[PDB]
């Protein structure tokens, strides 16, 4: 057993290694395509991103100024990597630093203060009181000091007007003017035709300064922008008056320049020409006043000095540059807030025409959002207590609507500040608040007194890394993709091995298929192992897996090469073909590997019994493994021995295990074409008896084989010789018999009598790739041979074969087919074994290395049994010793060829070459004499039955000369007599015959290549249905912003400072019986989410052990309240953090709000520090146990807590100091303090949002507007009617957009034409491959031999292919008009795409013509050609995604791009149709159009023709003095040596088209057609009447024979069958003469006599015919005037008597008699030239050169010793044509 492994496991090894064309490839494969993944790899890096926070911003209801400051600066998402202040629970600052909320607290300061302060009246009455010392003069200039001081220190200790003046001044190199703007603003980190060019230039500059362009998208839509609401209702008229007033609370600086033109003069003059002034600076100036300046500046800066020098200066720093620059700088602020539009409101009485000004407007470029509410009627009823409203805005600047997530998971924040920013900068939020804040205004009466902010939640330390994902996810594809072509390799390997018949030789010879699928699988796995180890290492090495052990990748690789060389195991056994299987084989794993990528994407209800009654493939548990392996490894952790991935390795043994048994059982039950689906003469008792039968019968014989004896065995092959020949051997058991081979039975011990006995079928065994030492070798150590015993045996072989020589010992199978059958013969006899079984040796093998072979076999006759087993008749006569003939299941005869011959056999055959007087001289000689056969100069006559012998030679030689007779011949009786005795309009009729053949062999292929028809049928079904699934991605549908859009969230409220300000009844109402928003409320006014009524506790989560030790490891101050968590250690890439429990610090209290989620308290607590671990704690969770995680949480509330004085004192003001009327002066005043009351907040809400949700901020933001609703609302029934519910519809698409739409969706069309040329690439394919089955000489060149004009043949394959690829066009032309496509059924667009596909099927159908020319096999080109369509389609689609012109115009050339640009044309003008109507307009170009479709029509006609044209060009491509007269009905036979080129002169010398037959060698009929039919055509072909049809094909059935099935499939007969019909073919146009070729090949007895008395009778008719084969035997009984030509020229002519006579040798005599040597010394002392041929016991024969005239002597002394040597039985015969020929080629 070892030793036999051991044997295969070299053989193996020697055939992968003497290729040198495979394995290379096999082992570069993978390193050309792991070097592409690891460059693709190594260009796109790991992004790493650090944790970062972001800032609060504000709302326009949190007042103005700070909306304009988080609006301008912090608008970019900076990342400060640290958290901000604004996150903190206290204070809502961040604006600590900011110049501008400085200067307007002074300011604020400055008139507080001036409004309470008296100096200007103590000044007043002082100065009357020194103008009309004294007592109350001292108390009155201390008051007057007092007060003036107290002036200085408000003119001071502000700081504010000092650094506006030094900024701007400084205004009037890139980073610092972005530093000055960020330290001023905030903190630290055509249509000049509208209106005036000036601000226009401004934001043209804006537009082309070289900073981020991000503030600009904002603010344009601020104060260019124009709002438009629903008709005019008094309520909507109010909100939007409140809207209005809201908006205008920012125009302070509208009304300053009246202000400012009307007291510049005012205050110019009290500066200049006041008393005041004056007496001010002389006090200021003084020697005691110094003094108590001094002491009031408190050792401030800017001493009395510099402001005496600043305000008492009448002609370097005084009041006058000042006021110069306050005035430049109001102009400066007028002139910029000039073309500001502050009255953005229009007025719309409809919908429709709402939407028309909207998008009038948006052709204007000035257009902002649009309120659409849902009143009921124009009615004076304020509200319906419920306010449904939309808000219309652009698709550019809204987010979009078709989907509220970004599907798969993805780490990242989600905070570009343009790309996913849109409802920050676009003005959706900043509308929607001051909407929602005017409703609750409106609605109760509460101004404002709120404040809203949104913060968005910070991300936990990722990672990018979405390659690894991808790539680690998709492993399986470059994985797998060099073992497929491995393990093609390796099935054509196998499938070569199994269809040479090795496998049955190796069976036979004693071997199990146990051992052989044992070998192979070592062989299979060493280099699947070698390449998994260099795939592990190179894995390794490229850091793409880092972090992973190579053992477990290892053992992985390892089981999966296991599986799939199981599962190719498995596929062998289905195909019988080499290239066939090795090229379907890569196909089938794609299409079973599919299901993977089918699985993966409907993992969301995906079960696990339903993945284990689907993983009994290997390429879907290999996913599942590498799906494992990357959950594992994103997160840094990679994977090790941890004890999924052992249940994934269980189905993968188990698959392997079902895989075996599953080859087992259809190795047994569906075999191949060769395996089996579960008169007697005196015994010579000299020699031993090595098999001896008995009994031997089987289901519906007893003979004594010897040792040193050549027996043969003969028969029909029907009732004896087939399955007696088996049952001895081990392939079928007896049935009640028995056979003792060598003193061994068959059913006793089958292993011991196979060790010694040989076998040699008829197919022999020579394996490629090898030498004949290498076979000899091999072959003798499986016999069971020692080395010194096997190098012996190898040597007597080399010197007995005849091939001693390195050129033939040391070559491969390359020698010629004599010397292979040599080799192949003499391989059954190396090892020494007693017993050989020989089969049908010589089938067609020349005579001279069939001489060869014979005198192999007889130099091997030392007593091994040889059982001989052929049909040929001198074969067995010249080599078998003890003939045995059975018929009908038993023995009929047996015994030597004499015996045989003299006991029932006819008499001689006496013969003359050149009637009535030679015939009545035989009579008179002989009585029993007749006349057997006279053919053309040549007679024969019988002689059965004695001393008329020499009477008749004597009178035949003395009158040699009276007749013409020229010279005698007389033989014996040959075996096969015993053998048989015991058991024009004619160019239309090949036109409609081949039509007629062709419909005929058509319509009978429903079993056969039907499938061309449904198959592309299903293929554009399965595309339709794809392509209905696909969205428009067109669709904005109307959304209604409310949170619960998610399936599960977990939101939080944190209420700061609880001291029962205004926080509590807010929190209060947002937890009251409503709920958070619009849910649920007296009704569930949302779709399809019914929220649950019942829940009420407040419990805390059940915690582990955790709380002990933090209360070990206590004092948790506010900063830092819970242990750290790391990142991104050094060479440690971590997706997500990790880091030990204790995260979060404590679990808040869980409570669910009845709306289906969850909220808990976190009061006192980081909320940052604490969403952040929760966060990633929670995620890191749910992604451990493979449930593909998604978000979490979405949002949670923060209440905190952060005027009309202002307002008093502003109109006490203004009451004084020469009030007025005007709209200068008190407009001014009033804007200034609506603006100053309109900024303070008393309590305010922080909104905690993520940006991960697309509608999550505006939908908290809802909510928590409609708390703040149900809060304000005072002494009402129930706050459950009282809602607002906010949606979200953007509106219809413009031009642009259309444009866009339009252009973008050519991946669908793409994909879908992609498939559709796909499917409609598969008709041609069975056109090719019917011309290729028909073209290796099989119907072309046999019908090119007679009349056919080739070119009339070629116009009939082009209009049946166009008639038959007719009905499939129309067939998916109704497929795919039965759906409803309007881009394809159109009135307008049917016919085009009609004709459109009947042209591309025209032009494609002569495409592949060419193709088939040079391809010598068939049942291949098929999936080539698909392959090479494919590309040739993928190459036109990807060539369309781009010197376009040209490109264009030159790739018209393949008709897939053709059809691919027309589809793709004809959609694009369907969709750019459709989106005109939609607009309002109409276009009616016709796609017939010769620029758009129509140029490919013509090119792909004018292509189709030249290729017609071209394919009928390439057929038509643009000896040695051979003579011989042929007269009428004379058999010509002209033979010729080994390698004479009779084929080719058979063809050289092939009206005389016509005249003319021809019979080739080789089968020649189609599969699936009846053989009647076939006659038929080809009677109709070679001009044979219309109406003589019938007659014709039943006699050409009834001549040949074969009647009982002439009507069946032709490709269903037999080898004999077959050579009938093809000889009926050679006669079914009548020809005067027909060439005929080898008639007879591997044919049976009582069948080649039949054939050889059609050709007699057809030549007796006067019709010569002429043949040529290898078996001497057919010409020499059929061929009257033979022609052997030695080299290239005819050597030898004549007839065969008269050949066989003239350079023939001598005559054989057999003479039979223990026996006597005085016989034997008489028989050589009476003839001189006697020679001892053989010598046996009692059997002698002789042979008699050079005494061919004295055959009377002869035959006188064999009578006169008859009586002396007591001879038994005396026979003479003459030498055949064999010998003749061989001795020609011998001296040759
Ligand atoms: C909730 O929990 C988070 C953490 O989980 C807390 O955040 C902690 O507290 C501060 C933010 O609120 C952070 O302090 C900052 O730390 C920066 C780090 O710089 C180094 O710090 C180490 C000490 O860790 C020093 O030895 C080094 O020398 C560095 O200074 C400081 O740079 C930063 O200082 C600021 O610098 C800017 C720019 O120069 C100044 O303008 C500013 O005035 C200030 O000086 C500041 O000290 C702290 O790192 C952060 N994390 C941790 C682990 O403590 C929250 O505070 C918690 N919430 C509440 C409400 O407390
Ligand atoms: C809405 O507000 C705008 C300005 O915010 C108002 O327009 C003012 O009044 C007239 C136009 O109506 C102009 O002459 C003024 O220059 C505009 N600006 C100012 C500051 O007065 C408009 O009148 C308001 N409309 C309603 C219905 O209140
Ligand atoms: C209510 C508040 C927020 C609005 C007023 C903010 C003021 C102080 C800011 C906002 C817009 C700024 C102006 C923007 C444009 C220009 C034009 C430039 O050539 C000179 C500076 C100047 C004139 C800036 C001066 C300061 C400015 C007017
Ligand atoms: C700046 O921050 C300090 C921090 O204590 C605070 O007291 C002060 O009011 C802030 N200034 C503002 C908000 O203008
Ligand atoms: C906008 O699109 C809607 C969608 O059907 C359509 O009903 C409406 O008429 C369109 N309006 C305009 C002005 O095109």
């Amino acid at each position: 057993c070892w030793p036999q492994l051991r044997l295969l496991l070299w053989k193996n090894l020697t055939f992968r290694r003497r290729q040198t064309c495979q394995l290379l490839l096999e082992v570069a494969w993978p390193l050309f395509i792991f070097l592409i993944l690891i460059s693709v790899r190594l260009s796109y890096p790991p992004y790493e991103q650090h944790e970062c926070h972001f800032p609060n911003k504000a709302m326009p209801s949190a007042g103005t100024l700070p909306w304009v400051q988080g609006i301008i600066c912090n608008a970019n998402n900076p990342c400060f990597r640290y958290p901000t202040p604004g996150e903190a629970p206290g204070v809502v600052g961040n604006f600590n630093k900011s110049i501008v909320a400085r200067l307007f607290s002074d300011a604020r300061r400055l008139l507080l203060y001036s409004q309470k302060d008296t100096s200007m009246k103590d000044m007043r009455k002082v100065l009357r009181t020194l103008q009309q010392p004294s007592k109350e003069l001292a108390e009155a200039t201390k008051t007057l000091l007092h007060s003036l001081g107290t002036l200085a220190q408000e003119l001071f200790s502000m700081r504010s007007w000092s650094d506006m003046r030094q900024e701007v001044m400084f205004l009037t190199s890139s980073t610092q003017i972005y530093q000055a703007v960020s330290r001023i603003v905030c903190g630290h980190p055509f249509y000049d035709n509208s209106t005036t060019p000036y601000c226009n230039d401004l934001m043209k500059n804006l537009e082309s300064s070289p900073l981020s362009r991000i503030i600009w998208k904002a603010l344009k839509p601020l104060l260019v922008g124009k709002i438009l609401y629903t008709p005019d209702t008094p309520a909507t008229r109010q909100v939007m008056a409140e809207v209005n007033k809201t908006f205008q609370e920012l125009a302070v600086f509208h009304d300053l320049e009246g202000m400012w033109e009307e007291l510049s003069p005012k205050i110019w003059t009290f500066m200049e020409n006041s008393q005041e002034m004056d007496l001010v600076r002389m006090l200021l100036d003084s020697r005691d006043n110094d003094h108590f300046w001094e002491q009031q500046l408190d050792g401030l800066d800017w001493t009395a000095q510099d402001i005496v020098a600043f305000l008492a200066k009448h002609p370097v720093c005084t009041w006058r540059e000042a006021f110069n620059e306050t005035n430049q700088a109001i102009r400066t602020i007028s002139r910029f807030m000039e073309c500001v539009n502050l009255n953005k409101l229009e007025p719309i009485a409809t919908e429709v025409w709402l939407i028309n000004k909207s998008m009038e407007l948006l052709d204007e470029r000035k257009f902002w959002a649009g309120i659409v509410f849902t009143g009921i009627t124009p009615g004076s009823i304020e509200l319906p207590h419920h306010v449904k409203y939309k808000i219309r805005m652009d698709i550019d600047n809204v987010e979009r609507t078709n989907k509220i997530k970004d599907g798969y998971w993805d780490p990242g924040p989600r905070a570009d500040p343009f790309e996913d920013m849109r409802y920050v900068w676009g003005g959706f939020a900043y509308l929607q608040d001051v909407v929602e804040q005017a409703i609750i205004r409106v609605l109760t009466g509460t101004e404002k007194k709120t404040g809203v902010y949104m913060q968005q939640m910070p991300y936990p330390c990722y990672v990018d890394d979405i390659f690894l994902r991808v790539m680690s996810r998709s492993m399986p594809l470059f994985m797998t993709l060099a073992w497929i072509y491995s393990v093609a390799v390796i099935i054509k390997g196998i499938v070569y091995e199994k269809e040479a018949r090795l496998k049955e030789t190796m069976r036979i010879m004693g071997l199990d298929n146990s051992i052989l699928w044992f070998s192979w699988f070592i062989s299979s796995l060493i280099p699947l192992l070698v390449s998994a180890g260099l795939l592990v290492v190179i894995l390794k090495l490229g850091n793409l897996l880092p972090y992973s052990d190579p053992s477990v990748v290892f053992v992985f690789l390892s089981v999966f090469a296991v599986v799939t060389i199981l599962q190719c195991f498995l596929i062998s056994t289905l195909f019988s073909r080499a290239n066939l299987a090795a090229a379907c084989g890569g196909i089938i794993y794609f299409t079973l590997y599919l299901p993977y990528v089918l699985c993966v994407a409907w993992r969301d209800y995906v079960g696990f019994t339903l993945k284990i009654f689907a993983s009994l493939l290997s390429p879907v548990a290999f996913g599942f493994g590498c799906e494992y392996f990357a959950l594992f490894e994103e997160q840094g952790i990679g994977v090790q021995w941890d004890n999924n991935l052992t249940t994934s390795v269980s189905m993968m043994l188990f698959d392997t295990f079902l895989y075996g048994v599953m080859t087992w059982y259809i190795e047994a039950v569906f075999p191949g074409q060769y395996g089996i689906p579960r008169c007697m003469e005196e015994e010579p008792t000299h020699l031993k008896l090595g098999v001896s039968i008995q009994n031997l019968v089987k289901v519906y014989l007893a003979l004594n084989f010897y040792e040193g004896q050549i027996t043969s065995f003969l028969g029909h092959n029907g009732a004896g010789k087939t399955t007696t020949m088996s049952i001895l051997t081990g392939l079928f058991p007896p049935t009640s018999g028995t056979a003792y081979i060598l003193g061994k039975d068959i059913r006793s011990e089958m292993s011991t009598i196979r060790q010694n006995l040989g076998v040699c079928p008829q197919h022999n065994v020579l394996f490629d790739m090898l030498t004949v030492e290498e076979h000899i070798w091999f072959y003798a150590r499986l016999k069971g041979l020692s080395e010194k015993h096997v190098k012996a045996e190898m040597e007597q072989m080399a010197l007995d074969v005849g091939l001693p020589s390195s050129k033939l010992k040391s070559k491969t199978s390359q020698l010629s087919g004599g010397m292979q059958r040599k080799l192949s013969v003499a391989l059954a006899f190396v090892g020494g074994s007693k017993v050989v079984i020989l089969d049908e040796p010589t089938a067609g093998v020349d005579p001279y290395s069939r001489r060869g072979i014979w005198e192999l076999l007889l130099k091997y006759r030392q007593g091994r049994t040889i059982i001989l087993s052929t049909h040929h008749m001198d074969e067995a006569d010249v080599l078998g010793d003890r003939i045995a003939i059975i018929s009908h299941g038993k023995l009929c005869c047996v015994g030597s060829s004499l015996f045989l011959k003299n006991q029932l056999g006819t008499g001689y055959y006496l013969t003359l070459v050149k009637v009535s007087a030679i015939s009545n001289l035989i009579r008179k000689h002989v009585s029993e004499a007749r006349l057997v056969e006279d053919i053309g100069h040549e007679l024969t006559y019988v002689l059965p039955y004695e001393g008329a012998f020499v009477e008749l030679f004597h009178e035949i030689d003395d009158r040699l000369s009276d007749l013409g007779i020229s010279s005698y011949g007389i033989s014996e009786t040959t075996l096969e007599e015993i053998f048989l005795k015991v058991a024009w309009k004619l160019t239309q009729q090949q036109f409609v015959a081949l039509l007629w053949k062709r419909l005929l062999i058509a319509r009978r292929s429903r079993k056969g290549f039907f499938a061309q028809i449904v198959l592309p049928a299903v293929f554009v079904c399965i595309a339709l249905v794809f392509s209905l699934i696909v969205p428009p991605f067109g669709k904005y549908p109307s959304l209604e912003l409310q949170p619960w859009m998610y399936n599960e969230q977990y939101t939080f409220v944190s209420n700061d400072a609880p001291e029962d300000t205004g926080t509590l009844e807010l929190l209060n109402a947002l937890t009251k019986d409503p709920g958070f928003g619009t849910r649920c409320m007296e009704g569930n006014p949302i779709p399809d989410t019914p929220c649950q009524a019942g829940e009420e506790e407040w419990t805390t989560a059940p915690v582990p052990q955790t709380i002990m030790d933090l209360f070990q490891n206590g004092n948790w101050t506010m900063q830092n309240p819970s242990p750290a968590c790391q990142c991104s250690s050094d060479k440690i890439k971590k997706m997500l953090p990790v880091c030990p429990p204790g995260a979060g610090g404590l679990p808040p209290p869980q409570r669910k709000q009845n709306t289906a989620d969850i909220l808990q308290d976190l009061t006192g607590r980081n909320i940052s520090d604490y969403l952040v671990k929760t966060y990633v704690q929670i995620i890191a969770k749910s992604l451990k146990n493979k449930i593909w995680v998604n978000e979490f949480r979405y949002g949670g509330f923060s209440l905190g807590v952060s005027s009309q004085e202002v307002n008093d004192a502003i109109k006490q003001m203004k009451k004084h100091l020469k009030l007025a009327k005007d709209s200068s002066a008190d407009r001014f005043l009033n804007s200034l303090g609506r603006f100053m009351t309109g900024l303070d907040t008393k309590n305010n809400v922080k909104v905690w949002f993520n940006n991960k949700g697309w509608h999550a901020i505006s939908s908290f933001l809802n909510v928590i507007n409609n708390a703040i609703l149900r809060a304000n609302l005072q002494k009402g029934e129930n706050p459950s009617h009282y809602g607002i519910t906010a949606f979200n519809h953007p509106l219809n698409l413009t031009k642009q957009q259309l444009s866009e739409v339009a252009l973008m969706t050519t991946s669908v069309d793409v994909l879908v034409s992609i498939c559709v040329i796909f499917a409609m690439s598969f008709v041609p394919a069975s056109f090719v491959v019917f011309l290729i089955q028909e073209r290796v000489s099989k119907a072309k060149h046999l019908q090119f031999i007679s009349g056919v004009k080739p070119v009339i043949y070629w116009l009939s394959n082009f209009v049946w292919d166009m008639c038959n690829y007719v009905v499939p066009a129309t067939l998916v032309i109704i497929i795919f008009i039965c759906f409803q496509q309007k881009s394809y059924v159109s009135s307008t667009n049917l016919p085009v795409l009609a004709l459109l596909l009947l042209l591309y099927g025209w032009s494609i159908t002569p495409l592949m013509y060419p193709a088939s020319f040079v391809f010598k096999i068939p049942s291949t080109a098929y999936v080539v050609l698909t392959s090479v369509n494919l590309f040739i389609g993928i190459n036109g689609s990807v060539a369309t995604f781009v010197i376009n012109d040209i490109l264009k115009s030159v790739f018209l050339i393949f008709p897939h791009f053709c059809l691919g640009r027309g589809l793709i044309d004809m959609v694009k003008n369907q969709a750019m149709a459709d989106a005109l109507e939609r607009f309002g307009e109409n276009r009616f170009v016709s796609p017939l159009s010769w620029d758009l479709v129509g140029r490919n029509l013509f090119a792909m006609a004018v292509e189709g023709v030249v290729f017609f044209l071209i394919t009928v060009l390439i057929q038509y491509r643009f000896v040695d003095r051979i003579c011989v007269g042929i007269p009428p009905g004379e058999c010509f036979g002209l033979l010729g040596v080994n390698g004479a080129g009779k084929s080719s002169t058979f063809k050289m010398l092939t009206e005389v088209h016509q005249n003319m037959g021809y019979c080739p060698q080789f089968d020649a009929i189609t599969e699936l057609l009846t053989g009647r039919e076939h006659v038929e055509f080809f009677a109709l072909l070679r001009g044979v009447p219309e109406k003589e049809v019938g007659k014709v094909g039943e006699w050409a059935i009834r001549k040949l024979g074969l009647v009982k099935y002439g009507e069946k499939y032709a490709g269903n007969y037999s080898g004999g069958n077959k050579r009938k019909l093809s000889t009926a073919m050679a006669l079914i146009g009548g020809p005067p003469v027909v060439f005929l070729d080898e008639p007879t090949t591997g044919m049976d007895p009582k069948a080649r006599r039949f054939l050889w008395n059609c050709a007699l009778s057809v030549v007796k008719e006067g019709r010569s015919v002429v043949l040529t084969s290898h078996s001497m035997e057919e010409c020499e009984a059929l061929c009257t005037r033979m022609a052997i030509m030695v080299n290239g020229r005819f050597r030898c002519l004549g007839s065969v008597q008269h050949l066989k006579n003239r350079f023939g040798d001598g005559y054989t005599i057999v003479v039979r008699i223990p026996d006597l040597k005085p016989v034997q010394d008489f028989f050589g002392l009476a003839f001189p030239g006697s020679v001892l041929k053989e010598k046996h016991r009692n059997m002698l024969q002789y042979q008699l050169p050079s005494s061919l005239s004295s055959l009377a002597r002869i035959f006188s002394i064999l009578s006169q010793s008859k009586k002396r040597l007591h001879i038994e039985d005396y026979s003479v015969s003459q030498t055949t044509l064999d010998q003749v020929f061989v001795n020609f080629a011998k001296d040759q």
